[PDB]
This record gives structure tokens, sequence and C-alpha cells, in this order.
């Protein structure tokens, strides 16, 4: 129960790590939130520190790693990059009222139970189902995404997905986004090598590499139309956009990408945090630059925070 202590935040490696390609997957079983809703009621998390709560608002997190051991999806880094967020939250001291924790990696402090698709599925509900105003959830995957056959969709997939099949994007906004009220505030990081979807959100902005600190970055809309009340807010990595003067993937972009902001120890607004996040990922060697994506305009110029609700930019429609 202390991570930092286990060497989780400084002791391990913040590397890229090899992924490749899972390659594209037959169609998968559609989520009925119904049922998963129902099959989440009686599930729980635990505490996993101690913290200074913080009054009028409840925390609860979901983290799911996903090393698929002894398959040839096999991955070195996924439950790893769980490791350092779950270290990193501690030592900023967020104040995790329950935690699920899905990871395939054995005696692992704190495991909850095993990433399969019913697993994430229930506990995705499990997360969202108790939101009240004031309340603060945290959601970190890391595993592969890859694309699935209709009746292609982009989609994650679970540690038994050659026996259940994937998960579309699609069904994880609906999970995950669709069923927040107003006035909760979800933060997804998404850690996928190979799947650029940022899970239908309306606003997004990538940090490139001709963004400058001395620069006033925007969201922009990328889709019409709009069904989440909540403030959500995803973190997740992808192609630089600048074009260049000049499948295998660096997994742990995300991972590191949220990470770092939340080490920083200034209180710097989102956008000039995601300059000095997007200098580290290059730094490191990863192949992605940050991206955020969220389900209002936040202006940039806020602090960036896992708590607060967002300050909306008014200029972007």
């Amino acid at each position: 129960a202390d991570y930092v202590g286990l060497g989780w935040l400084n002791a391990v490696s913040s590397q890229p790590y090899l992924v490749q390609a899972l390659g594209l997957q037959p169609p998968p079983r559609r989520v009925d939130v119904d049922a998963a809703f129902r099959d989440a009621k009686g599930l729980h998390g635990h505490q996993p520190w101690v913290a200074t709560p913080l009054p009028g608002q409840t925390v609860r997190a979901l983290f799911i790693g996903i090393n698929y051991y002894g398959t040839s999806a096999a991955l070195s880094g996924c439950c790893n990059d769980v490791k350092q967020m779950l270290a990193t939250l501690q030592k900023k001291g967020l104040p995790i009222n329950e935690a699920v924790i899905l990871v395939d990696e054995d005696n692992f402090p704190g495991r909850t139970d095993q990433p399969t698709r019913d697993n994430i599925v229930r506990y995705m509900a499990w997360l969202v189902k108790d939101a009240k105003p004031g309340d603060v959830l945290f959601f970190h995957y890391s595993g592969h995404g890859t694309q699935c056959k209709s009746r292609y969709d982009q989609c994650i997939a679970p540690v038994d997905f050659q026996k259940s099949g994937c998960i579309v994007d699609d069904d994880i906004h609906k999970l995950l986004f669709s069923r927040l009220p107003e006035k909760v505030r979800l933060t997804a990081v998404f850690d996928c090598a190979h799947s650029g979807s940022i899970m239908d959100l309306p606003f997004t902005y990538v940090c490139s590499g001709g963004e400058q600190a001395s620069g006033t970055p925007h969201m922009k809309r990328i889709r019409e139309g709009n069904d989440v009340l909540g403030d959500v807010m995803m973190i997740s990595g992808c192609a630089d956009e600048q074009t260049s003067a000049d499948s295998t993937g660096a997994g742990g972009a995300a991972t590191q990408c949220i990470t770092c902001m939340l080490m920083n120890n200034q209180s710097l607004s989102y956008g000039k945090l995601l300059i000095e996040t997007r200098d580290m990922l290059k730094r490191k060697r990863f192949k992605q630059v940050p991206q955020l994506s969220a389900s209002k305009a936040i202006d940039l110029d806020q602090t960036f925070s896992l708590t607060e609700m967002f300050s909306v930019d008014r200029s972007i429609q």
C-alpha cells in the first residue's frame, strides 16, 4: 500500500516499450449497457492509501493494465504503466475513496481482478454509476488498441480478446462518458500505441512540434453534436501533426504524459504544461505527441487539475 516505497514512481522504467500492432479482429460482442450497470451493482473498490479528503468531493478510480502474457500479443510495459500511474497519484496525494485495479500481472498489490472483457465492461459501469455533483472520476487503460470488423471500428483488446472479442470505442464512450451527469469531472488516459481513437469526444488539441509556450493554443471542434453532460478530459498520444522537414510502435506515451503533468509542481495551465510534456516525450524517444480531448472546449489558460470542472473557451463554437 506504499506504491512509492515499492519503487513504482522512481525505480521502474519510464522509457518507451515495444508495441507491435495486434492486427484486425473479428466483430466484437457489442455492449448491453443495461446489463453492465446491473452487473456493477454490488461491485466495489477499496481505498488504496490515506490522503486529505476534498470537502464536498469523492474520488473513484479504475486502472486497467494488460500485458497479454504468453501470447503473441504480449507487451512488456502496460502493467508497469499502471504501477507508475498509481505511485504518481499517491505521491501527489489524490484522495481516492475507492479504486479498482484490473491487471494480469501476478502478485500485484491491490489487484482487484483480471482485465477480461466482462470485468472491463462491468467495472467501467461501476466507475460512473454513483456519480454525484462534485465527484471526481479517474480512468487509466494501458494495453492494445486495434481495429475490429463491424456486424472498421477502433477498439481495445481485453486480456481474453481471443475468446471474448474486443470492446469498441463507441461502447467505451457509452459506458464511461455518456452517463455522467453535469458537475462530475472525469479524466481518462488511454495508452494505446496503435489506435488513434479519441473515444468520439467533440473537442481536441494536439500539442504538435510547432507549438510554443509564447503561443495561445485553443481546442478545436472535431465532431458535430455532443452527448456528454459531464466534464470529461482525455489524454492520449498521437502522431505529430506538424509536417516533417526530413506496424511497430512505442508504448507508454500517454502514461508518461499524464504522470509528467501531475509530477510538475508548479500549478501550470493546460497549455503550458502540454508543451513541457511534449518536450519530455521527444527527449525520451517516444513517437507520439500529447493529445488532449474533451467534452467541452477547455480554456487552455486554466490551471491543469484532475479535480476541477472546466472553464469553457467561449471562442470555440
